[PDB]
């Protein structure tokens, strides 16, 4: 049953990777939902839509890299259902950016737990993988989303509809 | 509540589109699963892996086009959970191609039902959308998968391991 | 006696680096041996020969990078005899790939021990060096060799002489 | 008061980053001082001057990267006075290179303490940042300065004025 | 003790140049502080950040040119501590621009005093240096900052958060 | 047991080739050792290091050409341990060049014995191989090393540290 390639790869690490795959796929689905909210005729913020669609595709790439890792290490991928997002209607550009920030911080927390597990199981390859490919990407994403939230709030969103319009044009365009 | 853009778009059509979105996303997940099966060190068929990953990405594009349609017509997207695929281990190149063929025929059946609904609701735009973007793509996919299954069977798959190897190289490479 | 550059570099780490240098040079010699086995007129698998010669040269580069590290840190290189490989005749493409896989896993185990030592001696530079330059390279090598072994076995090697021929052409060519 | 972006970032880490910023800015000032010493009409070693000015600019870049990190993590930058360098007159090319080596080793020691703190506070992002951007740069700098000191000493500096002249031309030019 | 190059260069002029070096380095530090304030996640004005960072680098260049002058004339550079800026938190784009304007006027006043000293000591080279390299640069800087302050005030800064956003985009971008 | 290709290839010749392979690999290891001696922070002669590393790689190529010959003729390669070099510390550029000259003359003597054996066994192909690929290369190498030794001695090495520095720059650079 043990893979010919497997070396220094704990069952707990393998399980945590499978959980992370699901979380990344979930995040991709959330961003997809947000994207198409902004594409609605009654919302009509094209650059918000583009921004979130890009994020969706990036999360899918992150999931696929974890799947690749699992196989590289001789673990076995077990997929689970991808839960639907928490909202159908994301309310506003500001509300979506705030929800994105919350999601990114949740993903980051999971990655930090995975890193801790890798370190505890003396799996330096896995720890390095997470550091190299995931942790700075998350810090950057969180900082960007925080910047966006700050700007939208300062401009008068979400009650000032001119604010979201201009942010869409000048920041996200 | 009715969208400013909505015209000649039945509630039943809107609901059927939402179901089709889920089915396309499901198909994408199935193909993703198959892809990474072929990437396993104990399977190691890189061009099978590439083939299925391409299919996964294509299905996601199909889902996104339906989401775009929903918004174009003034319907509202309601996402559902994406169910996990039926298998974790796809057994062989031949078995995966057979499962893909079955999936594609199921997707095609759903599209034919959607077309019938559009025609019944006198929605020519929707009927044309399905014909133009979906039905020939499905016929082509089904024909290709059938061709692949035929070739693999004729070559001696899945018991002849040389067969899958050579198919991977010469057909899928 | 202490180098002007030396800082946070334990004697145990210095000794472990010297051992690793020898192991890399040994691995280079093994791969060289395998290469020229495949060049024999009674074996005659040119792409196996090329594959192993490339690996030989890569291992030598790995050894030289460790020598560079030793000097960068102010340690002192002490070379030892390079032991001859365990075989003169490597039997088959499959047997050589299996022996390579075993060797790579042994090298990886040594690197993981070196990383553990670096972490225990609070030498983050050394730990990072190993992670950055060695550990993912080893995981990739192990995965590749496992893939090769799987394919050769599935094709009917080493009793099916057509298998090795075709693998040589299509995978290694 | 807590930043919206802040996650897994200890107050002690934030404080240590602020100290490191000051130390990098200090090092920049030292190198600036050395540069302009070599530009004196009674010293007149242009390539020594260029070498140290480059180092000055590099240290400033290092400080700015730490400031960027502080903000990325949601810490708050607190600047302090930049102390004047220990010397106004650096005596000789050899003496300056020796002083530079001492400075670089002091900076490295501070970075190693920061890495230890990050590891103790289970802050893998910060630890990785230091490893990736700072620790190998310091090892390289220390090795280069040691090489320069060795060459100058071997050539007969600082009593052989021809030595510094020729080193300036052939090594630093 | 007197430099071989020294001619018509008064001790008072030499001392004033040393003071000016410190003031330029101080101004560089102020602008650096302002830059990174605008990079905060709770401020998030990237083009303000860029503007001030550019100014920081320009002030450092100004300091280095004075150091070059000192050596050209046979004076001796004596560096002093670089005092920390007066604020850690610069409040707003408008407040920072106002603080910059005040700083630039203070630097200009010091340069005008230096010019007066040069003229009083019959040092035409020094007077010309200041006129050529410093005085028009200061007048231009002051005019630019005044223009920026006027525009920000007219737009409704700092209470109108849309004002700073749009200024950042359209003037500073 | 006799190779299908073997013709006019004496067992004594086959054995001598195996010995020569080992000697070339030994020489490669010696040069590698010397290279990294010059890379030490307390030696710091980069062009000496480069020179010897080049020689190391050339000797490995020479060994591989002999391995190719062995297989071309239907002999069988038998590898032996590669002995460690006689020194860990090579003392000086001059001492290393003198040791290299001694090594090259020893290698040449072995090649001349191999040529004599080939001629005695009426093996013109082998004799021609040695003449064409080895003997002029050795004469050239010996002449070059002798030239280097002469120049270093004339310049005042190894007691004049300026000599080795300048030789490193002007001859080896
Ligand atoms: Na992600
Ligand atoms: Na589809
Ligand atoms: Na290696
Ligand atoms: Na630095
Ligand atoms: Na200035
Ligand atoms: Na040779």
């Amino acid at each position: 049953s043990t893979s010919q390639v497997r070396q220094n790869y704990h069952q707990d690490s393998e399980a945590a990777i499978n959980r992370q795959i699901n979380l990344e796929l979930y995040a991709s689905y959330v961003y997809l939902s947000m994207s198409y909210y902004f594409d609605r005729d009654d919302v009509a913020l094209k650059n918000f839509a583009k921004y979130f669609l890009h994020q969706s595709h990036e999360e899918r790439e992150h999931a696929e890299k974890l799947m690749k890792l699992q196989n590289q290490r001789g673990g076995r991928i077990f997929l689970q259902d991808i839960q639907k997002p928490d909202c159908d209607d994301w309310e506003s550009g500001l509300n979506a950016m705030e929800c994105a920030l919350h999601l990114e911080k949740n993903v980051n927390q999971s990655l930090l737990e995975l890193h801790k597990l890798a370190t505890d199981k003396n799996d330096p390859h896995l720890c390095d993988f997470i550091e190299t490919h995931y942790l700075n990407e998350q810090v950057k994403a969180i900082k960007e989303l925080g910047d966006h939230v700050t700007n939208l709030r300062k401009m008068g969103a979400p009650e000032s509809g001119l604010a979201e319009y201009l942010f869409d044009k000048h920041t996200l365009g």
